[PDB]
């Protein structure tokens, strides 16, 4: 009922009773383990429980369970949902929320941090245009000339009668992918889409690897308005190597904020379409994924040649030593433009006491191993040891469809 | 859509359905609620009977005559034998056909696309720990070929109702031993202090070395275990080295050639074979990045960073990456050298993908566990990092076993 949980380096064992508060079916059954999917297939009473349970949660963690304040905020919820079929939350139990969305999030290994993450309320925007200026604020506060700042900024709820609020870009700071004539693309291939709707919609398109794109935000049943990103609150950090000086000629460069603009959050049946959040990289996501996969920027065998390795075949570890090199240099980059960033080895560190900490506090944590290990090094960082069970509590950061 | 679980590659963008897994007959640890895919060990005549049949429709199956009169024949055989024994036993091209459908079947060996390609000694007329020994000493000769490895099982007589078992005490049949010392540290490889006290408690006289081939603990039905060291000549070991890197040879680090799992549990059609060995060749991240790096096994990291100079004294100079990368080079350029079969991590999972398109059209999937099969350096490098798996547990299995003490 409760799963033992062990760790293989150090040997010693958990159980997880936190699982039981799932209320949430993931993708697996007996029969077969499909945890390793990025994105699996997947009315009053039902949000009324939903609401309740969350009212639950949050005067236990401001310790008023039971009193006065508890009770008469219950009442509010049943009233307005039996009248309107939906509610509001107050700004406090929606900063509770955000916070704790996070928290459970099981891909996230930044969680450490979850205690301290500032949300903006927007609920009161009513324009794409009031959009734009609420998402310059959020990107202005969480860079904060290179000290980043965790931060959530939460747009109106979705309702019944209408169309969502929804930011069509995937993240606020992206580059834009052009496909060329010869099939292959220019910049980043992960955004050829994206960049093609925003050349659809109106963009003057530029030719480079990093051309920052606009932004698309739709307002409820409204065509997306365009709108670019003014090219100083967006700061990015050319990337050089601390001893290959070859290296800054290869023209690199990334953006300091990681800020994802796509996914819904979900609190006690609320469900917010447009609530874009950002914290700061990881150097690995930078250097191995977006710099090294092979339908994305692509540049370990430039790199690889450049070192003069031999490219001919596997067994020199050619892949591995660029990749090594790649990730020193995005750390070096940040630490010298004095922007925040972590490496693998700190990050899956303080994930470890994350744990230990979530542990004492409510008895588990969800953890999505695949995710949690980083990308390269996997079993040279502590978490690769590490069992972890992987459920889905509430409130919690969902995918949702594109809106197109 | 089909009503199976869809299959996506992110590298590539394409989908594929997994149908295969309909024909699971047993439960894997995971339900709705929640998933444990990560867990290492997850928690009669009448079933032995249905599981019988089972397997002897997958051998007529294969074999192209489901539904003759040699398979029906096969069937009321099986069930004449249970039926008078409580057991029935395997023709020999039926245990040959179980044990390679065993290695297929594996979702945790990234190795699968050499499975139809494993020589099946029988050795079910073994009575004996004395004639146990012969027979892996034979298995070990005839895998080791001089570096030229080749792939095979030694398969030892089943389970029988009230008579004991067959078992290799030892997790494999080549291991280093691990003494612990008086500081509380460990001298050799820590993964093998238990096995290492069993040895010397059963008679052995131990080494002091960090590399010291420990002996095998053999254990016929309803006796004590008995000792046996492998000749030093049969057992081919590699001593390492770096192409570039010349105090690398300095560190006296070496492994052995031949990687022959020993405990584990084969069954096939509800038939329990306590004592089969099996053995491949080396996928190199096995050697240079688990058993050298592992904090809990020989724990090398540190020791080579600083040889290479490098600044341990903070995670962002990436020492301990750039360290394991070097070990790793190390571990192939030295098997290369003495030409003993290895293969790296970037042909190994190239070649797991092309076995399972193989296994795609012949069996509409493969059971695979995704962190398992990742390696566990340079993840995301390898093209299994970007290809979602479905895990299920299929028959003939290898399975877990207590451990007999
Ligand atoms: C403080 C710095 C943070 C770090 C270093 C960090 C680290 C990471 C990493 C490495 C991933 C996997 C990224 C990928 O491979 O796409 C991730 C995922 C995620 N994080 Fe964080 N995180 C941070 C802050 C935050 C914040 C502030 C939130 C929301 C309030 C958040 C919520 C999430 C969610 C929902 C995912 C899963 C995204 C997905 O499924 O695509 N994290 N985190
Ligand atoms: C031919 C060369 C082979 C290669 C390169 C290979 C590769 C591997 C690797 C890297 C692992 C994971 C090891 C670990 O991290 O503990 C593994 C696991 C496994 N392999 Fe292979 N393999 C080979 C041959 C074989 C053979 C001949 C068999 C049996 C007939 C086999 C069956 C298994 C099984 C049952 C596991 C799971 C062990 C466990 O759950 O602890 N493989 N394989
Ligand atoms: C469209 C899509 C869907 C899906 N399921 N997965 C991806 C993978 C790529 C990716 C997508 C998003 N939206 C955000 C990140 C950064 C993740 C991140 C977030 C934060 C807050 C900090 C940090 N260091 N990294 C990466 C894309
Ligand atoms: C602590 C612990 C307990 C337990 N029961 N199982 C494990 C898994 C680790 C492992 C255990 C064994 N016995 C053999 C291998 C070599 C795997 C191998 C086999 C073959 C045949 C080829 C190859 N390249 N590698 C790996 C760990
Ligand atoms: C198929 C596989 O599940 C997929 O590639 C996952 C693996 N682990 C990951 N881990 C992180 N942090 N981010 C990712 O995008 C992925 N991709
Ligand atoms: C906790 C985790 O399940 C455990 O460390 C696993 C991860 N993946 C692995 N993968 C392989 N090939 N071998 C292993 O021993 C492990 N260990
Ligand atoms: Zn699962």
């Amino acid at each position: 009922k409760f799963p033992r949980v062990k760790n293989w380096e150090l040997g010693s064992i958990t159980y997880d009773t936190l699982c039981a508060q799932s209320q949430q079916d993931g993708p697996c059954t007996p029969r077969r383990c499909l945890g390793s999917l990025v994105l699996p297939r997947k009315p009053a009473e039902q949000l009324l429980s939903q609401a309740r349970d969350f009212i639950n949660q949050y005067y236990s963690s401001i310790k008023r369970s039971g009193s006065q304040a508890h009770e008469e905020r219950l009442q509010e919820v049943e009233a307005e949902v039996a009248s309107t079929g939906t509610y509001h939350l107050r700004e406090s139990e929606l900063v509770f929320g955000a916070k704790q969305a996070w928290r459970n999030a099981p891909r996230c290994v930044g969680r450490i941090q979850w205690g301290k993450l500032q949300v903006f309320d927007a609920r009161d925007c009513s324009s794409a245009q009031e959009m734009f200026t609420y998402i310059c604020n959020h990107i202005k506060y969480a860079t904060n000339r290179g000290n980043l700042r965790s931060a959530i900024t939460v747009f109106p709820q979705r309702a019944p009668g209408r169309g969502d609020f929804r930011i069509w870009n995937s993240q606020l700071v992206r580059y834009a992918g052009y496909r060329q004539q010869d099939g292959s693309v220019r910049g980043d291939p992960a955004n050829v889409e994206i960049t093609e709707l925003c050349i659809q919609h109106g963009w003057t398109p530029g030719n480079g690897r990093f051309d920052v794109l606009p932004l698309l935000l739709q307002a409820p049943d409204e065509a997306p308005e365009l709108f670019v990103l003014p090219p100083e609150l967006v700061l990015e950090v050319p990337l050089e190597h601390p001893t290959l000086e070859w290296f800054a000629a290869l023209g690199l460069r990334w953006y300091a904020l990681p800020a994802v603009s796509n996914m819904l959050l979900e609190i006690g049946g609320l469900e917010f379409s447009a609530a874009p959040f950002s914290g700061w990289y990881m150097s690995t996501e930078i250097g191995t994924r977006d710099l090294c996969d092979p339908h994305r920027y692509n540049i370990l065998e430039d790199v690889a040649v450049c070192m003069d390795l031999d490219t001919r075949t596997t067994s020199s570890l050619w892949k591995d030593k660029a990749a090594v090199e790649i990730n020193l240099a995005v750390l070096h980059s940040f630490q010298l433009a004095k922007v925040t960033i972590v490496d693998h080895h700190a990050a899956t560190v303080s994930f470890m006491k994350h744990l230990d900490n979530e542990q004492k506090a409510r008895g588990g944590c969800p953890a999505d191993w695949a995710w949690i290990v980083p990308p390269i090094s996997g079993s040279l960082t502590p978490v690769f040891h590490q069992e972890m069970v992987n459920y889905i509590l509430s409130p919690a950061f969902r995918y949702q469809p594109d809106p197109w």
